[PDB]
């Protein structure tokens, strides 16, 4: 997993930019994929920790670029591309930096009734569109079916637990994934274009407009259910109470099936950390969800 310095930074874009000057560069963030640069307080730009989270951003840079114009937030829009090598398919890519500070759960309350109001129905809107764009056209690389992908990391549990369970232990993980497999209301939805990662850090609000200003991080964005752009509002997110505002908005017909989904994949986080743990190389990851496992059903 790669990290960069600024004098790396710089090199990789004028490499590619040279015209481009660079005066101011730090870093602005940094997550699981990639770390985030700001570079002249005018651009975010992402450089992939690894092959992994390269391929996120390629998929980022290719999303962002397809449904830009068709959202009535702002969204970041791609500036500057990197190139593909033989460990980064995107070497880096620069996106327009939204001002605004994240629209946290504790600013949120802080902010009065007509505002919050306003918030929960400007989210509303944004997702309605979001999962109303055209999903033709989007291969298969960017289609996550919820079936095949709770069916593939079966598979991988089983592959990585084998010695690592014993016999009733490795049992409950298949009534648990029987049990899922079972719940037709888990794979029975339309598959739309989802942000997939819709949560407080990724909304950004001005304080002097009172309103929402901004939609960023599309890193994990998705053909998926639609339901998981609520779900992620309400694990620390927002109240029940706002949420439940946003679903009234969007017209949601169905509220205690988005809190089943809710339950189901607070349970399977454990599985998550497995398979990421092993992935990422999140060894800390892997023992919290191996703990997690050997103890309820
Ligand atoms: N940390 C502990 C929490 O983890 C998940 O929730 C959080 C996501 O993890 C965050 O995103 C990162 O993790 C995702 C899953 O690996 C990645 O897909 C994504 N690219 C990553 O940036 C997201 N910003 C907030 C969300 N509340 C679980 O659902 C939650 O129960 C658990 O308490
Ligand atoms: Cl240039």
């Amino acid at each position: 997993m790669r990290t960069y310095t600024f004098d790396q930074v710089e090199k990789a874009i004028e490499q590619l930019y040279p015209d481009f000057t660079i005066n101011t560069i730090e870093i602005s963030g940094e997550g699981n994929d990639c770390i985030a640069y700001e570079i002249n307080r005018d651009f975010i730009f992402k450089f992939p920790k690894h092959s992994r989270g390269s391929t996120n951003l390629f998929n980022e840079v290719n999303i962002l670029k397809r449904i830009h114009n068709k959202l009535p937030l702002p969204i970041p829009e791609v500036v500057f591309t990197g190139m593909p090598s033989e460990t980064y398919q995107m070497s880096f890519a620069g996106f327009t930096k939204i001002k605004g500070v994240p629209l946290t759960p504790l600013l949120l309350n802080n902010l009065p009734k007509q505002s919050q109001n306003q918030a929960a129905k400007d989210l509303a809107r944004f997702l309605s569109e979001l999962h109303s764009i055209n999903i033709s056209g989007f291969k298969s690389n960017l289609v996550l079916d919820f079936r095949e992908k709770i069916n593939e990391d079966n598979k991988k549990i089983k592959k990585l637990l084998s010695r690592e369970l014993k016999g009733p232990q490795m049992k409950k993980v298949d009534d648990f994934y029987r049990d899922i497999l079972e719940n037709e209301i888990y794979f029975k939805y339309y598959p739309c274009l989802i942000h997939n990662d819709f949560s407080s850090d990724h909304i950004l609000f001005d304080t002097e407009k009172n309103t929402i200003c901004g939609i960023i991080d599309f890193g994990d964005a998705a053909i998926s259910d639609p339901d998981n752009d609520f779900i992620s509002l309400m694990e620390e997110e927002y109240g029940m109470e706002f949420v439940s505002k946003i679903l009234n908005h969007y017209k949601h017909k169905d509220i205690p099936t988005v809190l089943e989904k809710y339950r189901m994949k607070e349970k399977y986080w454990s599985f998550e950390k497995i398979i990421y743990g092993k992935e990422y190389g999140y060894m800390d990851w892997y023992e919290e969800g191996l703990n997690e496992i050997r103890s309820i059903k």
